[PDB]
């Protein structure tokens, strides 16, 4: 609730260093020029577009997950050369569908939690999002 | 100590206002567009310029006092048609040196209290003692 520097109450965000701040740390020379703002004036922003996010992942994951059972399914009639790569594939989509799963634990936990849960360090899981 | 709006530290200073405000003050629409600093950044340039008028009001009320006294002394003695201008003259200094005690008076409060205390309404001490003269 307090800023560790100064004391004062958390209750600004900077966007480029994705960190909620005080009033003091606003001023000072490490967030000179940065863009700060009331969490409060934020947070609806950020929900919204976390929401989507969580949205999007689960088809996207429910999906690869039907791809990767229809592979799964496919190895047993598959000759050899073939059923490699298949199963390669599968290791593939084991691995996407790992990833998803944290990354949709990550957003249920930011979109269940208290304002400073939404937006401290908001902006990781931003671009892990983008570099899928 | 702390503003009466937000609860929060009353650290700055508006300057269209002449107002001691807080951070949650400063950022509002009603402010955004003034000119704001850290009380402590505008407060040694302030409590040098009232101790200055201070001293320059002093010095005017000892010499207006000293006059006042010098016709009161001289009215006794005065002839008929002098004894009314001077009873007057003593007057006019009467007046003028209530105003300066009063305006002496918050000067000494403000260089003796707080920060904020120096610098609430401060510009506006400043404006009425510059139009004595002026
Ligand atoms: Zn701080
Ligand atoms: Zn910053
Ligand atoms: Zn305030
Ligand atoms: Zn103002």
């Amino acid at each position: 609730d307090h800023c560790a520097r100064h004391g004062e109450k958390l209750l600004l965000f900077c966007q480029e260093d994705s960190k909620v701040i005080c009033w003091l740390c606003e001023r000072s020379q490490e967030h000179r020029g940065h863009h700060t703002f009331l969490m409060e004036e934020v947070a609806q922003e950020y929900h919204v577009k976390l929401q989507t996010a969580l949205e999007m992942l689960r088809q996207k994951q429910q999906e690869a997950e039907t791809e990767r059972n229809q592979v799964a399914k496919r190895v047993p009639k598959a000759p050899p050369e073939e059923k490699e790569a298949l199963i390669a594939r599968g290791k593939a989509l084991g691995e996407q569908t790992q990833y998803m799963r944290e990354l949709i634990s990550e957003l249920e936990h930011r979109l269940q939690g208290s304002m400073m849960d939404l937006l401290q360090g908001v902006d990781g899981i931003i671009k892990r999002i983008e570099n899928m």
